[PDB]
């Protein structure tokens, strides 16, 4: 069940592909929970909370190196203690980013997923590989004498900080919150974004055709003006370069009614219904997270 | 049952008017649901995937042609050739939809009553096609309203793509849920909110003596602004009794922005909590009607 | 009525006092529910749709104060078709207001009500009487050579405009929807308004005490600046001349977190769960309101 | 049951730490409930109404003296003499609360764990008293930080009236509901959203090259402003890769405004739909302890 050198119940159930029907109810078994929870309070938490500190320090050094970037590259090293700190910090952030890149490649070679929607499945590792990729593509451009390295560095800085949530596991309520938001993005945000993108683009495509000329005669500008409504900034007077105010006002009011007053509230209702439906489901998938984490550190050491 | 050439239960349950108590639920029996989901997996799903592709390309061509309209119509180079070809193809799609709507009306020959309670999609497409034709005739009639009817036709046409979201279980249910919310909750909210909006706008306009919003339209727009989190609360100072103005503005906000606006969320939540089952059944019926529509086309 | 007149069954159960334990399931009695349903459409509904039209036309005859209001009253007659319309509309509105005043007084005398649960229950007629009182004091202000008549009549117009929601009843969905807005303003909007007022008064008092001098040194100005956060307009830097920024920023963030991020969402959740609990009782109370409304038409026709 | 001067079941329930498995449901029994309600109605209730009146009067006196403070402290007129006596009466109230907190801390002999897990109300009062005392010290110590201390104390004093909402069934349930929501939902949301906001602020500031939005504080405030529905999306233009700037803003907005806040509104709704009995039982415990405390006071 725990150690066999060939195959173990914990290994097959924790590492089981999603195709298994009850992979979330195959771990509540009395001995399996007592063993996994033991392993959680035995080693895996000691390796999960020491590694958490290491990653936090890595992200604090990576944000120190990025913020203090000097203003084409590469650059020289000024004789200053601050410059030395910056140079060691960026060298250490790049090293960590190539370490994550190797960990991801090892994960791909070893587990060998079936090229079947592996983006929703084990999405934590694919995100960590995207961050390592953002760091190593920020390294080659920087040595290639181009300023797109900063665009890449801000994206790697914005990918690491948001992915910090990976360590929310090990804490019951905080893990249940993380898994609940994750599946909510995979469900409520995806559908709402599809329909909202259709309405926003179409209503913004009808305005830009109606508008004659000006700062807002571009499709991008009109889309931005139309989007400003969702964030409580709708102006309703941003342009007067049109022959027909009735046609503009009718279109803008229709867009507001269709999106702001109907879709957002209907989304808040759907999020309430979904939240009321999945307490047990979110506990069982959270139980699958910590359980895999237990075996992951049990194999790391 | 499915091919009898006299009367098919599939057609009887599908083309039944809203009168029938159990037009949605009766289709879930072992034979009807399994026969329709099969028809979807046989010669409807892929016939509906190509049709949607064609309608997406048509909508892209119509947007590209309209987005570049030159500035009293009617109005050589590769760009102008492409623009005129796109305009012609857009007109050709509009007229095709117009004949399709006419054919639907003549065949189904509605009872004069279900055209407003059933198949909102057909009515929505016919109105889009009518806007398109009004935009053609006005364009050839030496008038600039051709661009007003055109932008409305494009705004309605872009919104009509939700008709094709059926064929997908989650997105179809999503569309049916939007349809029901708009029909019930948005209608009630709009009635009660409009009564409030009008009453307090007429009250504020009356308070103002001589200013920039004396016009009822400007003040109505100002009071509507508060609903989208862009309210001013100090838009005017050219009046007397500042206490009366501020009290009137604080009364309105609470009754709508802080009471009826949040009331729309609770009712939406209640409804969504109650209409999952019927929303799935209606999607199934829309899918079954599309299946029998794809079969009768031949 | 179940065969009795002096104290008819449907008369007493409809005109029951507040202290009655279960008045809500009285008119729903199948027989008593078919007394105000077979009679509902008999005549009272025809006299309730005519009265609704008569009140709408009355309201609109006075809602055009934009067109009427001249720029030290009383005023002169301009000898035109517009001024004639204005004066006849004013007279008609003043007469209808007197009519609603005399109706309210005649209700207070005939019913000799408790006038303590008359503001929580049967509060509709209280609002109508308030509308009639504001009209009366508007006429006296206009005749007493004062400019406060414009404020009184503008409050009366808004008071009578909100009251149209009374005649919104008679339709099952709309009346029960107004019943939910009626019971949600009594309980939830009261409790939230009481806790938000204490919070907003306290933080405004702290902010104005911190502010050293400026156009916002007034308590009223700072209170308004603090309130503007609720409607999605918070500036977070409205003042400049105040105590060291160290204290002004922390106070504003605390106010935002406590009021915008916490109490409005708490109000939404509370009105969601309440809406989930109040279907049958909202239908029954709507039935009680129609039973009394049509009983009033039965006694007045 | 009432008092044996060594141990009574009433004091046993009221003074036991939160460690007890079911300290909230013990008062639900008939005898304890009826006896505690009767005691309340008899005297404790009238004793709690006068006590709140005194606090309301006190807060106003201190507030009035603080609002009209003269503008190098420290510092013959009816206003000045009123302002100096109000300050004296405010300093006298702060001292009284200080001594009450010390007495409650020395009597309960807290085990240093439930001190910051329970009696949150007792803790809030001692903190507002400490700021008042440090305000007096600074005032007489020739410093201008007494204003900062006084405004903090004034804010806490105005927000602490929620301690006198107990004694009222609806205002007591609402106040415990707000307590539990702040204890769990607000804290978890704040943790996650602070992580997000720090990440995206550090990404945006690292994208800018120079300007008055180059500092972390201003750019962090700018990113925070989106949550209150007053976002800009065009706050700065002194940088490169406008695509990178707009993508980073649109990702932050999608993550926080349209996903995190609604997520919080759903979780809140769940908890409210779940806590009714616990909130009622905790308010009853706040009321029973109050009756027991009034009996102990004299
Ligand atoms: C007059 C038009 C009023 C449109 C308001 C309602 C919008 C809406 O509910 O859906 C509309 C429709 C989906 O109903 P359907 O026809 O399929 O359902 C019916 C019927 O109800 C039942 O279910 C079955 O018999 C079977 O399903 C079918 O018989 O088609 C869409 O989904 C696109 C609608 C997209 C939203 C736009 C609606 C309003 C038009 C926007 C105008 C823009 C102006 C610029
Ligand atoms: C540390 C400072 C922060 C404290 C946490 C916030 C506390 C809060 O919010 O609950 C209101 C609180 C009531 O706690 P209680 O004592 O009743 O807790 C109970 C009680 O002790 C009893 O044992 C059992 O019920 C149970 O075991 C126990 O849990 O205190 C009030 O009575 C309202 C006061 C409301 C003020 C609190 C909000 C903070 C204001 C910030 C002002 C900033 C100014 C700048
Ligand atoms: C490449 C995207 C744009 C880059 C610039 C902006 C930064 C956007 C960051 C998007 C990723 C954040 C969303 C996300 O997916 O977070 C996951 C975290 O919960 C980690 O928890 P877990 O381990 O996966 O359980
Ligand atoms: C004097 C204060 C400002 C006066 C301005 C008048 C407009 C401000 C709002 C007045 C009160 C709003 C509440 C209200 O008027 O609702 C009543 C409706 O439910 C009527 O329906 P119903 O009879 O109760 O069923
Ligand atoms: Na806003
Ligand atoms: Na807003």
């Amino acid at each position: 069940i725990d150690t066999c050198e060939k195959n173990s119940v914990l290994e097959v159930i924790a590492y089981s592909s999603s195709e298994t029907p009850n992979r979330h109810d195959m771990l509540l078994v009395e001995p399996l929970n007592r063993l996994l929870q033991d392993k959680w309070d035995r080693f895996v938490k000691r390796i999960f909370y020491f590694n958490f500190f290491v990653y936090c320090l890595y992200m604090i050094i990576f944000t120190a190196a990025a913020y203090y970037r000097p203003v084409l590259p590469p650059y020289k090293l000024k004789n200053t203690v601050g410059d030395y700190f910056r140079v060691t910090g960026e060298i250490l952030s790049v090293s960590g980013g190539v370490y994550f890149f190797f960990r991801g490649i090892q994960y791909f070679l070893q587990r060998r997923p079936s090229l079947k929607s592996l983006f929703v499945d084990s999405y934590s590792e694919i995100l960590f590989f995207v961050q390592s990729l953002f760091m190593l593509v920020s390294v080659v451009l920087y040595f290639s004498q181009r300023k797109e390295y900063v665009a890449s560095m801000v994206f790697s800085l914005a990918m690491g900080w948001t992915n910090m949530l990976y360590y929310t596991r090990g804490f019951q309520q905080m893990g249940i919150y993380a898994v609940m938001i994750e599946k909510m993005i995979l469900r409520d945000l995806c559908r709402f974004m599809f329909v909202y993108l259709v309405f926003l683009f179409g209503f913004s495509t009808a305005v830009v055709t109606l508008i004659e000329d000006g700062k807002y005669n571009s499709l991008y500008s009109t889309c931005l003006e139309l989007f400003k409504f969702t964030i409580g900034m709708g102006d309703l007077e941003f342009t007067e370069n049109y022959d027909f105010k009735a046609v503009f006002i009718i279109l803008l009011l229709a867009y507001v009614i269709l999106t702001y007053i109907l879709l957002l509230n209907m989304l808040i209702a759907l999020m309430g219904e979904t939240v009321n439906k999945i307490a047990q489901e979110s506990k069982n998938i959270w139980k699958l997270q910590r359980a895999i984490t237990i075996l992951d550190t049990e194999k790391s050491f």
